[PDB]
């Protein structure tokens, strides 16, 4: 029991990514951009954020792995990244992994959110940006 | 066979970290803070440190995980992990993570330590520090 | 089955990286530098990189991941990873996994690329470049 989904967004919009199977290889809900877990267990998830200048913008861009229905009006983000965009190094990269308990049925969603200088200055690089899980029970 | 623990330290004092069992989810020792494996084995084994920017500092921070009793006067850790600090991007992270051979009743540890022009100036970002591991075997 | 090497590579020389068994715990061809994997299946695998400066030099570095024969000409790799070297923060560091459909026989190939004004300023710490796997299946 495993799954690993490629980012098609490119440009730094905010809200929520929309997401594919990875070529190279539960179940992904497109009209909601909701991966949807079957099996109850301990999982490894990952993912991994790149970015390149295309242009001299500056600032930061933050993803945050969402849980399901939330259950709390709190909204704590079970895995979150973060990476700083220098003003003019034109490339940028954040991994982040950890265990997560996870319930048959939980959906999870991943949102993207940018608070720059240039929202247009940089962009992720196309099927860069990758979130993959597996389990570990 | 797996564990995920949490740093209860914020602030940057050189020494052992103090864990905690993860929420969200072998057995530790709180008098000696040592993680201690049950069961032989090749373990993935990660940690993280994520650092806030609370002030005008610079330098570097640094995570070593040692095994239990050292077994040579060399002693050289199995993970390490550094991040720099930079003067004034007021956030900065570490991600590591490798397969170990771990045995049966082997104690582990983690130790911080910072170089830095302002140790006050910076200080981990709580919940943010965690060490994870799982078997291969 | 999983496994783990280091590399003896410390000079920045583009080309294929040398390596060697991890001391710390499928198998290596040292005559073309490919690690060859035997059992088909998904794997999860991840490399890392270490630079540290020994002098004022500035740049990027490159670590991609080739699988086996090409199978076409484009050339794509399989796992990249880009760390930016500043000028004068004396060390860098890279990390990145993910899971990988490998078959039986498959070998692969890692390649440094280095694009900086100084080659000779910076250097692989040694025995801090690992590339690990194990299988999910």
């Amino acid at each position: 029991m495993f799954a690993q989904l490629v980012a098609q967004n490119v440009l730094l919009i905010d809200g929520p990514l929309s997401w594919y199977s990875d070529p190279g290889l539960l179940s992904y809900k497109e009209d909601t951009k909701e991966l949807v877990v079957a099996k109850a267990g301990v999982y490894y998830v990952f993912f991994q954020l790149e970015l390149r200048r295309v242009v001299e913008g500056s600032g930061s861009v933050s993803l945050a792995l969402h849980l399901q229905p939330l259950r709390s009006a709190a909204g704590a983000a079970a895995l979150a990244l973060t990476v700083d965009l220098p003003p003019a190094r034109n490339s940028a990269f954040g991994f982040q992994g950890r265990l997560l308990h996870l319930s048959a049925g939980q959906r999870l969603g991943v949102h993207l959110h940018t608070e720059a200088r240039a929202r247009h200055a940089w962009q992720l690089t196309q099927g860069a940006t990758v979130l993959g899980l597996f389990r570990v029970t």
